[PDB]
This record gives structure tokens, C-alpha cells and sequence, in this order.
């Protein structure tokens, strides 16, 4: 069975992993190799079978789990494209809802104006038609008395004359559409901004936090620093002891939020958000790395952003001292933007931080020192 | 016929404008009055009739014309409300057209991404299904050779072993949707602005006007000041002789217009509009009351508005020196606004005049002095 020495295969060559005849093995191709008897070779190779079997089983289970992961990835591609479509739909429907509402309201007002013009004009019209037929009647009553016997002419001519005269002097006495010009596009665009914001987050001045000088009122939505001297504050690690400030009890942790506060003519204040990880006791250092994101006003008109530096950044003083501040907070984009919100229609950006906030934050209102009575105005949540 | 003296009426009392008897007139109620005979009274009163008749005719014609004016005013109320509605429709359709187009384009891109994911994933999936069935075939081919007569086991076991081994090591190798976050509203809003503008007015550098140093190129839409020394200009009262400037041949007279000019890195220039009523010869004083509405750049980075004062107003230097200026002109609102237009998506306002321009204006481009070679860059109409 050697096929070359005609003598069957009985020796296994281990360096060539093939069978051989006794001669190839004695003095032939395989004379110097490592060889052993065939029975021992098969009994040595058979022992490797459990491990080859299990390496195959394990490889197949790996690939099966990968197949499972890919099959899941397909439906997650489906769902992701679905949510993308739906999110575009919803963010654009905000704008389309606004335009639709605006157009309908403009149209209602148009119809109102035009109908009122119609009735006013038609009234003056029918009252001239009456006056004009009175004139007609005068004219040919005058021609009735124009040619009649002498004495009856004398008996009524000058009553007719007087009547004519001052029904001539009884003569009758004599729109408001907001017609639109080129900057209307631009006014609608500027008004759309305020609507792009989320519904006003309805927060609450949290008396569990307020500095002992402050009082909350109007259902926890107005904070006022008091005429009177206050007791010292206890060591509750999140009541304010030195900085006269107060937080909302609502903790903001995800998504996007918008809120407005009415400052009016208050000469000094600060507004923004404080991290939950930083404590509120002792003197505070108003820079981001302390968990403080603050916009401030001092001396009635000087507006300072409290960004990570030594000095705060002076800002462009607006036309008027801002009477209401709007605050937009996006965690997804790490953004705290401050807006002049005195115009209830159009928002004007003051400043914005671009920092991914570490974790959850509280809206903080520094209703700053009463300073011997000159800063007694309140903070009002709009 | 007196009804009190029984004796007929024959005398007319002129101060009481009534008839009387001879007795009332002789010694009675009317004894001291002014009286005349009845025949003369009727012959005196009859003469006033033509003028009373014509005063009536003229009063009636006046009221008739007023009736005509009111009747016209009604249909003009109709047409005014119609045009108001249609103008709101059209200015808002601008915005709605934009949003619709944007949503469709986002959707097309979504489908593209998802289909390509589908094919890539399904390819890797069917190629693992093939690899896994190969593993199956390996496994029970291995079990076919696991238990067979000695020598044929030895004759093929280790070819099977090698095959298994490196088809095990032949193992297989291992989306891009622009998924949208909260500031997408805001990006779409900022991109809408550029679309609120009217179609680019397609102007032409008018060589009939250019200062003798300049050359127009690219179909009258690029002006460059030349290396070379120029001839003096003739006394055509609207060619520029001292200020090296050039106008569009298009005269703007009504409505609203928008155009963009590419300045790039040009260190010094001015752009804006010049009145047709002011002449372009000699040295020019760049303030409004001379018919010049100009924004300027000097020393590469300093941006000055040329408003009616002694000094020009310095402006906020943008992040980068602006590479393209956009100009919006509304006569209806008396407005010339300048925009940073380097971002082909979002426009940023530099400055705007708020003055009702007297009459028609030309777009003027001060392609300022070549200044011995350092300001040789061109002005390009976008
Ligand atoms: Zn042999
Ligand atoms: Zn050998
Ligand atoms: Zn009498
Ligand atoms: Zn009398």
C-alpha cells in the first residue's frame, strides 16, 4: 500500500505528518526524521479532537452572537432614522405653527377693519341719499310756488325761502388697516425667536435655601430683601449664609429649559445657575470652575459676565437698563444664554456660556445686598 | 281776507315778510314798518328765484360727486384688504417655502443614509451566515474523520486539522446620520434670514463711470485698480476724477434690493450707494448730506460707518476681517443695511443707515487707492 515500495503503511512520520512504509523509514525519503508506530500516532492525534471540536463550537457561538448584534443594529437604524424625521418634523412644526397662527390673526383683523369701514361708509352713503332726495323735494316745491296767483305766492314764498336756505346749510358733516411694508418679513422673523423657546419653566423661590434676610411671596415666585435685621442662619449646608441668594427648588438635570425674571430698575443683582456639587456657605467665588454661571448688574447700568478669569467681562450696555432677563439652558449643547427680554416680542442676546455643565444645576438668583436701603426692589419670576 | 279786519291783503310788510290789510298797515300792528304794494313785492321776490334754483342745483351736484367718491372708497377698501392679505401670504410663503424645502432635503439625506446602512449591514450579515455554515461543515467533517479505520484516519486527519485551523483564522474582518439636537431650531432660524432677502440684484460695473485707473472684467462684474499709470479723465460730469470709484449702471429707484460684493483680504475699500443728484468730480465728503452712504474698511481690519458727523463711527471688529459684504436697500423704509456675508449661510449685521433717501441712488464701490501696490486686490460682484 506504499504505492512506491508496494509494502503497506505502518510507520507515521511526525515531521511530515504522513504515513510511510518501513523502507522510506529505514533508508529512504524519511530516514532521519522523527517517526513512531501508526497505532501510537492515531492514539495521540485522537486526543486533540476534543479541543478542536470545542474551538469550533466556540467560534460558531461567537459568530452567532455577532450575527445577533448586527440584526439588532438594523432595527436600530430604522428607529434612529424614524426619530430623526420626527424631531425635524417637530422642531419645524414650531415655526410653522407660529406662521399659521400669525397669518390667521392678521386675517381676522383685516376682516374686522374692512367690515367696519363698510358699515361706516354705507351709513354716510344712505344719509347723503336721503339728503339728496330732500334737495330734490325742495327744488320742485320751490317750482310749485314759483308760478301761482299773486297773494298766495306772497303768503308762502318766504317760508319756502327760509326752509330752503337752512336745509341747504343743514349739509352733512364731512381706513385703519396695518398695511405691511418690506421689513415685515424681518419683524416676523425677529418675533419667531421668542416662540422657538420652550414653555416657561415654572420655578419656585425655595425658602429652604434663602438667605435669612430675604422673604418669598406670591406663591414662592417673588423674593424681596427686607428692611429689617435678620437672624443668623443655621448650618444647613444648602442655605445661603454670606451671599444673599436663593435658588429654585426645581433641580434641572437634562434637556433644555427657559425662564424669565423681572428685575426692572433694580440697581444690583446677579442671575444664573449654580451646580449642585458646590456648597453655598461662606464667601463664594463667582467663576465657572466653582459651579457658578452668573450674569450680573451693578450701579444700575453696568452688565458683567462672570466668566473664568480674574476680572468679569464688561458687556455692551443696552439702550435701556434691561427690565427682564431670559435664560436658556441646554445640557445637550452645554449652553447658558442670557437675553434682554424687556420687549415682550423680541429677545436680544446679552451673553452666553459655552461649557458642558458637569451635572445637575439649580437656577440661582443673587438678590444682592440691600446696601442700606437703596436696593430694596424685588426679583420676580415671569 | 285779512281774517281780523275782514278786508283783503293788499300791502306786503317787508320787515315781517308777510301780507297785511290796509288797516294793519295804516294804524295797526304794522304801522311803522317798511311796506310796499303787493304787486311790487311778488315782482321783487320772483327775481330771487333763479339764484335759489341754481344754489339748489349746485348743492345737489356737490353731494352727488361726494356720493361718487364714497362709492369709489368702498371698492378701494375691498382692494386694499385684498392686497394686504396677498402680501402677508407672499411674505410668509417665503418662510414656508424655505422650511418645506429644508425638511424635504433632510428627509432625502435620511433615506440615503439608512439605505446605505441597510446594504452594508446586510452584506456583512450574509457573509457571516456563509462563514457560519462553513464552520458547521468543518465540524461534522471533523466528526466524519474522528472515527474511521486507523490508517485512513492517519492519511487525512492532519490535512483536516490544518484546514480547520486556518479557516478558523480566516474569520470575518470586524451610522452617519446628522442626528439633530436642541440648537437646530436656532440654526434653521439663522439660515432663514439669508432667504428672507430678495433675489440677488445682478449689477454691472459701469465703465462709463470708472476712475481712469480701474479696469472692468468678467462681464462688467469685477473691478481692479491697475499697476499702470492712467490717463487723466475727461469732463464727463459722472466719471470719477479724484475718488477712485465706480458705480453700477443700474439705477435703483423703488422697492427693495440686495447685493453682495466679494472683498476678501482687500485692506482698504468703501461700499454703499451714492445719490444721483450729487456729482462725482473733485474731492468728495463722505457723509449722507452729500448723497453718500458708505461703509468703509482701512488698514485691513478697521471698519467705519460714514454717518453724518465729523469723524466716522468705529464699529465692532468681527472675528475675521469680513470677506464678503451684503447690502440691503429699502426705499419704502429708508434703510441701507450692511451685513457680514462671509458665511454663505448666516448673515451678521455690521451697520445700517435709517434715513429716507431723497430720490434714486446708484450702488457705488470705492475700490480705494492702489497706494503704491499694496491694495491691488479686486472688487467682485457676487
Ligand atoms: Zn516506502
Ligand atoms: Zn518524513
Ligand atoms: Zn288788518
Ligand atoms: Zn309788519
Amino acid at each position: 500500500h506504499c504505492e512506491e515500495h508496494l509494502d503497506p503503511l505502518s510507520i507515521y512520520c511526525e515531521q511530515d505528518r504522513t504515513l510511510v512504509c518501513g523502507v522510506c523509514a529505514s533508508l529512504g525519503s524519511h530516514r532521519g526524521h522523527r517517526l513512531l508506530p501508526a497505532a501510537e500516532a492515531q492514539a495521540r492525534l485522537k486526543t486533540q479532537l476534543p479541543q478542536q471540536k470545542m474551538q469550533l463550537q466556540e467560534a460558531s457561538m461567537r459568530k452567532e452572537k455577532t450575527v445577533a448584534v448586527l440584526e439588532h443594529q438594523l432595527v436600530e437604524v430604522e428607529e434612529t432614522v424614524r426619530q430623526f424625521r420626527g424631531a425635524v418634523g417637530e422642531q419645524l412644526g414650531k415655526m410653522r405653527m407660529f406662521l399659521a397662527a400669525l397669518e390667521s390673526s392678521l386675517d381676522r383683523e383685516a376682516e374686522r377693519v374692512r367690515g367696519d369701514a363698510g358699515v361706516a361708509l354705507r351709513r354716510e352713503l344712505s344719509s347723503l341719499n336721503s339728503y339728496l332726495e330732500q334737495l330734490r323735494q325742495m327744488e320742485k316745491v320751490l317750482e310749485e310756488v314759483a308760478d301761482k296767483p299773486q297773494t298766495e305766492f306772497l303768503m308762502k314764498f318766504s317760508l319756502v325761502t327760509s326752509r330752503l336756505q337752512k336745509i341747504l346749510s343743514e349739509s352733512p358733516p364731512p381706513i385703519q388697516l396695518p398695511v405691511i411694508s418690506d421689513d415685515f418679513k424681518f419683524q416676523v422673523w425677529k418675533h419667531m425667536f421668542r416662540h422657538l423657546m420652550p414653555a416657561l419653566e415654572e420655578l419656585t423661590f425655595d425658602p429652604s435655601s434663602a438667605h435669612p434676610s430675604l422673604v418669598v411671596s406670591s406663591s414662592g415666585r417673588r423674593v424681596e430683601c427686607s428692611d429689617q435685621k435678620a437672624p443668623p442662619a443655621g448650618e444647613d449646608t444648602r442655605q445661603f449664609d454670606k451671599a444673599v441668594a436663593v435658588v429654585a427648588q426645581q433641580l434641572l438635570s437634562q434637556g433644555e429649559h427657559y425662564w424669565e425674571v423681572e428685575v426692572g430698575d433694580k440697581p444690583r443683582w446677579a442671575l444664573g445657575v449654580m451646580a449642585a456639587d458646590a456648597s453655598r456657605r461662606g464667601r463664594l467665588h463667582a467663576v465657572p470652575s466653582q459651579g457658578l454661571w452668573l450674569l450680573g448688574l451693578r450701579d444700575g447700568k453696568i452688565l458683567e459676565a462672570h466668566v473664568e478669569a480674574k476680572e468679569p467681562r464688561a458687556l455692551r450696555t443696552p439702550e435701556r437698563p434691561p427690565a427682564r432677563i431670559g435664560l436658556y439652558l441646554s445640557f445637550a449643547d452645554g449652553v447658558l444664554a442670557f437675553y434682554d427680554a424687556s420687549n415682550p416680542d423680541v429677545l436680544t442676546p446679552i451673553f452666553s456660556f459655552h461649557e458642558r455643565l458637569p451635572g445637575p444645576v439649580y437656577p440661582i438668583f443673587d438678590v444682592c445686598w440691600h446696601d442700606k436701603g437703596k436696593n430694596a426692589q424685588p426679583l420676580l419670576l415671569v
